[PDB]
């Protein structure tokens, strides 16, 4: 499965979508997924969330018209969620989060 930081990040800018290993909030939901009993690789095995909105709603990534913002867990395997995230934009600008979205840093 492709679930680095790189190995994602690499991914994007080239197939310019999310590798297969990965399930919106909701898909994970339908199958089963209760965030509370952190039993994602019980229901949906090696799979990650990811391919959600992400708002910005803080501002702290940055803005342009046309630009959205996107979400995806990195470096999951299995429990609880943890901390990492990568972002990335509809222009391919890519973001790192190790921190639940306090802070960001460019690796793309």
């Amino acid at each position: 499965v492709i679930n680095t930081f790189d190995g994602v990040a690499d991914y994007l800018q080239t197939y310019h979508k999310l590798p297969d290993n990965y399930i919106t909030k909701s898909e994970a939901q339908a199958l089963g997924w209760v965030a509370s009993k952190g039993n994602l690789a019980d229901v949906a095995p090696g799979k990650s969330i990811g391919g959600d909105i992400f708002s910005n709603r803080e501002g702290k990534l940055p803005g342009k018209s046309g630009r959205t913002w996107r979400e995806a867990d990195i470096n999951y395997t299995s429990g609880f969620r943890n901390s990492d995230r990568i972002l990335y934009s509809s222009d391919w600008l890519i973001y790192k989060t190790t921190d639940h979205y306090q802070t960001f840093t460019k690796i793309r």
